[PDB]
């Protein structure tokens, strides 16, 4: 069975992202599982370090586009990867103040997706929010999802985090998520997914993420 049969029940998940902020290194490991029907989900995160070096508001897509829930018209692109996994290769950039760049890899051990992350954070400001902790809210998203090619697909996003004093940082997400196998797979056409999110050395996150599409004219 291949695609979102191997989804069809309850499932766990691990992360383990290797990190640098302003060529200061850090190293995260978390988990968490999704139930089936998936969409509304929970991570627990911890980093080696007492206090990560940057913020964690920022880290919060870094730690699962296969656990949101698709209706039956929209085919689930990250699902239908699955056995053989994928590939995600992303920027966010953030307004002002840095951007972060992660290579993501995705495989699938029984009921279990391991994924493996570097992420590069540069030019993050050290007079600015992220490197002085003061994101206090991440904002719900609509992010955009295109078909790029036969065996991908793109997403792009506004992030939204308000900051201590009532202003707001906004990061520009460009993420492109590639197929590591070689049959074909049913591209899907452009669609949004709504991500809602709730982040509290160490975070809980949860999220809750759903395909749907607009009217056309």
């Amino acid at each position: 069975e291949v695609g979102p049969a191997l989804f069809q029940s309850d499932m766990t998940f691990k992360i383990f992202i290797d990190g640098e902020v302003n060529g200061q290194k850090f190293t995260i490991v978390a988990d968490g599982s999704s139930k089936f029907p998936h969409g509304d989900f929970n991570v627990h995160a911890v980093c080696e370090t007492g206090k990560l070096p940057m913020s964690w508001k920022p880290i919060c897509h870094l730690i699962e586009p296969f656990f949101a829930r698709y209706p039956d018209g929209i085919s689930h692109f990250a699902q239908e990867c699955f056995p053989e996994g994928l590939s995600i290769d992303r920027t966010v950039r953030f307004e002002n103040d840095g951007t972060m760049t992660s290579h993501h890899t995705y495989e699938l051990d029984d009921t279990c997706v391991v994924s493996r992350i570097t992420v590069n954070c540069d030019g993050f400001q050290p007079d600015g929010p992220i490197m002085r902790d003061q994101l206090v809210d991440i904002l719900p998203s609509e992010t955009h999802m295109f078909p790029h090619g036969p065996n991908a697909v793109r997403q792009t996003a506004t992030i939204g985090f308000t900051t201590a004093d009532g202003g707001k940082m906004m990061g520009h997400f460009d993420s492109k998520m590639t197929f590591n196998g070689s049959r074909a797979i049913e591209i899907p056409g452009p669609h949004f997914v709504t991500i809602i999110t709730k982040q509290t050395d160490h975070v809980c996150q949860r999220e809750v993420a759903y395909a749907h599409s607009v009217p056309r004219i």
